[PDB]
């Protein structure tokens, strides 16, 4: 049961991903890595022939891919477009083909976000000011930080636009504190400048 493992599963842009191979048969004739779930000649990335110990790039090669004698495929200077499935073809000594599949995801290196307010001078007795992390990004998870702690879940803490927008239904002067926003993707995360609440 040939299997493939992508180490790491998630990779930031510009780094490299190494695909490992397990349960490799004892008798082998050659390997081949193809872009996509289907073994097709046009999608061949690289091939290796144990008999002649020759490694030859395929039509889909871009110079960033190298094949090791242990069937491991190394891709350097990865990019977002590389996110997809990869299939390994193993040719046994008897030339009967055995296939396997693997995948990995590429994610951007997010920047520190920013916060904007729809009201800059909250009314002390009550107000419905709204906060939002403006630099919207895909497949990102938003976290709101208040007073150096996670937001206390309460109905007064409304959320919108998924939860990229945080609205305090009823503000109070006791709510004064540092307001900070974080974005985290499967690979990286850091926070924004803490905004303050104005009252007197
Ligand atoms: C395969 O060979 C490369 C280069 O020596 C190495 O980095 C990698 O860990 C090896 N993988 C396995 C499963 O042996
Ligand atoms: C990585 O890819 C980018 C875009 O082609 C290029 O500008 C950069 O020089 C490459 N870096 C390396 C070490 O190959
Ligand atoms: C930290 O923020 C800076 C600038 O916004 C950005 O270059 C970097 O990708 C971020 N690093 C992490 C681990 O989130
Ligand atoms: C703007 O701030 C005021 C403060 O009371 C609030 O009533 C209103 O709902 C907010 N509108 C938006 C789009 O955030
Ligand atoms: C408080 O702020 C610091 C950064 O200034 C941060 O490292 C720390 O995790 C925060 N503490 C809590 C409980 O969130
Ligand atoms: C924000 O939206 C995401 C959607 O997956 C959810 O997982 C998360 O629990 C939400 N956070 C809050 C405080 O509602
Ligand atoms: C505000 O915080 C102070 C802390 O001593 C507390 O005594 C007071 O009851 C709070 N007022 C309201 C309206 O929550």
């Amino acid at each position: 049961q040939l299997t493939t493992e992508s180490m790491p599963f998630n990779v930031a842009e510009g780094k490299e991903v190494l695909l490992l191979v397990h349960n490799l048969p004892q008798q082998l004739f050659g390997y081949s890595w193809y872009k996509g779930e289907r073994v097709d000649g046009n999608r061949q990335i690289v091939g290796y022939a144990i008999g002649t110990q020759q490694a030859t790039p395929g039509p889909a090669n871009s110079g960033r891919e190298t094949i090791y004698p242990n069937a491991s495929l190394l891709i350097q200077n990865v990019t977002q477009n590389d996110t997809g499935f990869y299939t390994l073809q193993v040719i046994k000594s008897d030339l009967v083909n055995e296939e396997a599949t693997g995948q990995f995801h590429v994610y951007p290196e997010l920047p520190k976000p920013s916060i904007s307010s729809n009201n800059s001078n909250p009314v002390e007795d009550k107000d419905a000011v709204a906060f939002t992390c403006e630099p919207e990004t895909q497949d990102t998870t938003y976290l709101w930080w208040i007073n150096n702690q996670s937001l206390p879940v309460s109905p007064r803490l409304q959320l919108s636009n998924g939860n990229r927008t945080l609205t305090l239904l009823s503000v109070t002067r006791n709510d004064t504190g540092p307001y900070e926003c974080e974005i985290q993707n499967p690979v990286s995360a850091n926070r924004s400048d803490p905004v303050t609440l104005n009252v007197t």
